[PDB]
């Protein structure tokens, strides 16, 4: 497979050495010189090229890329002028990193495959970490059911599983254990946070 | 619980905004007007101000906060000089979003309790998800050891659990299934596992791509 | 009919000055102030707003509007923000004044009633004038058919065969509309390489 | 002993022009082509480089110079970047010019071996010269003890050094006096007081200003 | 005694914050209006007003001051121009920092009683400490005499001040000692010098640096 990533900030850059840590042919354009020569190290191919223009799409061969990720998000003018040339050029897989609300809603329209939402998706998940410190990472099955990785207590030390009544009074399932351990569950929201309560 | 979060940008407030919704008090600080409006109605009380300035930093009552995060990434003049005087204010937790790896070793040195990178964690996840297609959300319970939230191919239609072998060869564990929206916690031998639907498994991490190939 | 005029420009303001001349209610928005206490007098209500917020937008009222029209063509960000504001807002037109191709494609897939290129209009106008010298002011009925309003140069009605040997039909005098043999601006509709026939040979 | 000097403003241009007439190797960094252009003749080797990245920092051999100055005071995220990479490249001496407090408190705490405020120091020492007419230079051996060296005024004219009962009534002792351009260590019993000589005279920080006082 | 203080730098603002903590009326007169409010807690009168502007130097009533010091050390054409109105207006001391050589030329001839250079003089203060690690601090009484505060090696541990030849062979003279913490003035024959105290010595400048290195 072959990975194209245009725009090398935070979020861009991450995907380039991320892409080719794991061996793969990633093409890494920017529009800045200083970026793309950082990066220059960390991709397969780096361009600095302006994306907004199809002359410039069009010398890079990014019609041989089945997966193209346009990781600007602050500037809703070329992130939506890059994605509907690329949609143009039949971009099986055209990933968008939005801005807001209304950045979302114009990439839905002029034919984004899929729109992320990387500090929005991070900070609901760092602010559930805020209001309750003893869960350390979550991941949500569905809206009502979550395996929460909880932090065992003073009072849950030395205290075994069949002690604990997670299974029946709670309706919790107790996965995994990382030797205060860490305490992998499956359960409900609701009956998850019981079991935070009462220990 | 009272939290005060400096800075409201795409980072920043999406914590104001997450922690009223679940009933939380939260401080919205920034120096931007523009940004202090609009998330008036998002936070229990917003306010203007430079958080590099202690006189400025008192005049909000911030020494009565248990909770501040410096949601500054892209100032790393602002967002190192304001967790300093917090940290001379003995703010028992402070949490400092960073931007490169030299931002995150200044902040080690001056006592932020915990640092957080949204876009390298999160652009990481996602190429995760670009390299193998299959997964929809991993959560890595150890190095070795981790959670994939995989979706079914197409060769896994009208196939049970007890033929795929996951427990005896693969040594992995599914932990649960979802069909046409509905999720069904530790699932029984034997289920129908359809043509489109997520399938979370459980187990090493190579033992899993061995079987994301053969599933 | 209440009209709302977003963005002063050379293309929005004068959309309000020929509306308030024409005795109808406009609301000219923008952002800059010295655009809009210019326009105070020419629009009947003004304001001095940011049309890409939704709070800004419901302040003005704007729902009570039929047409609105974003005459904002150099900022592709602001104009295409504005029309899916519009668009979620349930306004029955609006009227976008696009830069590029690429800008007009981005508002037809975000659903604008009707896009205008005033520069690209009045340029391809204006290159058929400088070509043919004789044409003063022509519309294009068809792509076929269109017409031209010559200049009269160095005869009768009768004397000039346009209806037998151009197949064309002179439609006026400068004034005197409908002409009849004979007869001694020039208003010619006919076929298009018809008419450039008739100026080769007139 | 080699030198590097990274910054060459008002201070960190003085360091090098001083430690190149000494005859020590100095290398000279800046980001300006201006400034390096300047200083090409003042030191041994200067370099145009930005010193907040690593890659630029170890071509220009930093890691053999014993002493490294970062003298940059008026870019706080500049001076506290570099100090970090130098700390971690194991520099043993990195001396850091400030700008104002909270400065200093970040310097101190990413690893600076020496931090150097200096106009803040010598508005002090101009403040003690406006205060005071009388005295010229001063250095303070502790809090309470210092060296002042005085300027005689009339009345101090045509005085022999056993007429004035310095030692006795305020318990200072005169060091030296600098007798029309020509010095005198350790002057003894008695010297005639000219009109306008220094009056190098050491003591109690509160005792010569009776001294100064009192004539 | 009234001071005013133009330009509240870092070497302006210490000349403020000095003058103040000694009880002294001080105008600080600064054209930004961000340093003016910092400082307006340290100085008797602070005015955000252009000294460059004639009418604007009349209505702070400049005239009743003996001491101005145009602390603008950066700015060619307003440390000039300002300097030009206050010789004009007849200031008995007018005090200016200076940026290069050219500036300290022009001041001359515009008429400034004492022209400074601070991070100049710094800059050849601290070059002598980087050169030589035993001084902490010197005064130089003149270009060829100077007193310097040594500090103790581990040679110079348990050695007697008799023991120490700098009368006979040196021709320098001990002026005092720290003793951790501890500062004795004139020491008799004998006392007993620690692994490391500051030891405060004087002579001729030579004379110095051949006792740091046989001793
Ligand atoms: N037209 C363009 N073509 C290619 N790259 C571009 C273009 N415009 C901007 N970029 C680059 O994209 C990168 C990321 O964009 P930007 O900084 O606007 O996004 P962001 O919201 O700050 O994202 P992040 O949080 O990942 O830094 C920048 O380095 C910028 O120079
Ligand atoms: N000194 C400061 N005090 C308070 N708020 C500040 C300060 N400096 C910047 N901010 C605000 O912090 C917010 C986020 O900062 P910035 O835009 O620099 O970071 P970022 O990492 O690019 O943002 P994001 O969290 O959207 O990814 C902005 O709204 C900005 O106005
Ligand atoms: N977000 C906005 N909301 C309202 N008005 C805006 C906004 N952004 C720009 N304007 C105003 O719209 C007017 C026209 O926009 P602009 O100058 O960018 O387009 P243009 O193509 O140059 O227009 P014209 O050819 O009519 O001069 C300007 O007066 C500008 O200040
Ligand atoms: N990142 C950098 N790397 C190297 N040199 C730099 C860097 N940033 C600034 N400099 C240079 O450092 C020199 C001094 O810095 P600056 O002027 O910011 O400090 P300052 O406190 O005003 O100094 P001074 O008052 O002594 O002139 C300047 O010549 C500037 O060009
Ligand atoms: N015309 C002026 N009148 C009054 N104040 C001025 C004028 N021009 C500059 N200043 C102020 O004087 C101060 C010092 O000036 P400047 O920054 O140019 O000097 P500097 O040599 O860099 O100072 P320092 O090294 O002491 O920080 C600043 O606060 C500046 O705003
Ligand atoms: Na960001
Ligand atoms: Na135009
Ligand atoms: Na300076």
């Amino acid at each position: 497979k072959q990975f194209a990533v245009i725009g090398l900030g935070r979020f861009g850059g991450s995907i380039c050495k991320e892409l080719h840590r794991m061996g793969h042919e990633v093409l890494a354009v920017d529009i800045n010189e200083e970026k793309v020569n950082a990066y220059a190290s960390y991709a397969t191919h780096a361009v600095i090229a302006n994306a907004t223009e199809e002359n410039e799409l069009l010398s890079l061969g990014i019609r041989n890329f089945e997966y193209v990720i346009v990781a600007i998000g602050a500037n809703i003018q070329a992130s939506t002028l890059t994605t509907l040339l690329l949609k143009e050029l039949d971009i099986p897989n055209i990933w968008v990193k939005a801005q807001n609300y209304y950045h979302h809603k114009v990439l839905e329209k002029i034919g984004a495959d899929r729109i992320i939402h990387p500090e929005k998706d991070m900070g609901v998940k760092i602010a559930q970490s805020l209001s309750d410190e003893n869960v350390l990472n979550y991941i949500d099955l569905s809206d009502e059911y979550s395996i929460v990785e909880l932090l065992a207590t003073r009072k849950l030390d030395s205290k075994s599983i069949i002690d604990l009544n997670v299974r029946a009074k709670y309706g919790c399932t107790i996965l995994a254990i990382k030797h205060q351990d860490c305490l992998v569950i499956m359960g409900h929201k609701k009956d998850i946070k019981r079991f935070e309560n009462e220990g």
